[PDB]
DNA sequence: GGTAGACCAGG
DNA sequence: CCTGGTCTACC
């Protein structure tokens, strides 16, 4: 999923979870759990605590617990659901936290590509995975001032700067491209070329592409089709070693 | 320190 | 062999 999708996934699991005790972690492909390293100790140390909080950054789930935040992220095709301790469970089910009222939250993932790490609450922020992520993107935090900071900086083609997490949070190959063709710019351009108005101008239209889906593509996929505001082909190529949609006309 | 890109597995 | 997000590991 992306960003909305997980802020989706955030605000309707909350309501089914919240006030429930952790009286078992089940655990059926342990490489999913990346810390602690041993699956074992993750389990164990679930056990006995209330679900009190979900929180997302960036496209990570923040579950808090009394003592310890879970943080989860689906990558590709992990997926949560809640349900009885009673009914069989579903195909490619990894985890499952079974609560005291019989109920169950499970994650299913088909590519098993997701990652669970566990921390103490207060240690969460600053140890992989959440260390050194980016402000979100609908934050104050990330602002023109912080993008044109790091544009500057760099001789990496915008789009690989904007597939940068430390950057900003949850941007990934789809609404860089999608971003980029709004906002007009070539994503193979280099970073320190873009002027402050290309800035500001990419700025706001990051924010507007991911607002606008936390309530239809332009280029991404889209290759060999019209494009939808000046109907010149949407043309592929590779830019930062990853499949890039634009149109060659739209975006300089 | 800054960067590209290696890798979680299976469709 | 391919996807990709992102943490790792290259210099
Ligand atoms: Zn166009």
């Amino acid at each position: 999923p992306e960003l909305p999708e997980v802020e989706t996934i955030r605000r309707t699991l909350l309501p089914l979870i919240v006030g429930k005790t952790i009286e078992d972690v089940r655990i059926f492909w342990p490489n999913i759990i990346r810390h602690p390293r041993d699956s074992e100790a993750f389990a164990a140390r679930m056990i006995g605590q209330t679900v009190r909080g979900l929180e997302r950054r960036g496209k990570f789930l923040k579950f808090l617990l009394d003592r310890d935040a879970l943080i989860s992220h689906l990558r590709m095709e992990g997926r949560y659901a809640v349900a009885s301790a009673l009914e069989p469970l579903e195909p490619h089910t990894h985890v499952v936290f079974c609560f005291t009222d019989g109920s169950e939250l499970r994650y299913r993932d088909v590519r098993k590509f997701g990652t669970m790490h566990v921390y103490a609450k207060e240690e969460a922020d600053r140890r992989p995975p959440l260390a050194e992520l980016g402000p979100e993107p609908l934050s104050p935090a990330f602002s023109p001032a912080v993008l044109a900071e790091r544009a500057v900086k760099t001789k990496r083609s915008v789009k690989a700067l904007l597939l940068d997490c430390t950057v900003v949070a949850g941007f990934g190959n789809i609404y860089v491209d999608e971003s980029l063709f709004r906002a007009g710019i070539l994503p193979g351009r280099p970073a320190a070329s873009l002027s402050s108005k290309e800035i500001e101008r990419l700025h706001e239209e990051m924010v507007a592409t991911i607002g606008e889906a936390v309530m239809h593509l332009y280029v991404y996929g889209r290759q060999g089709n019209p494009c939808k505001r000046c109907g010149t082909p949407i043309e592929k190529t590779v830019v930062a070693g990853r499949g890039t949609h634009y149109c060659p006309r739209c975006q300089r």
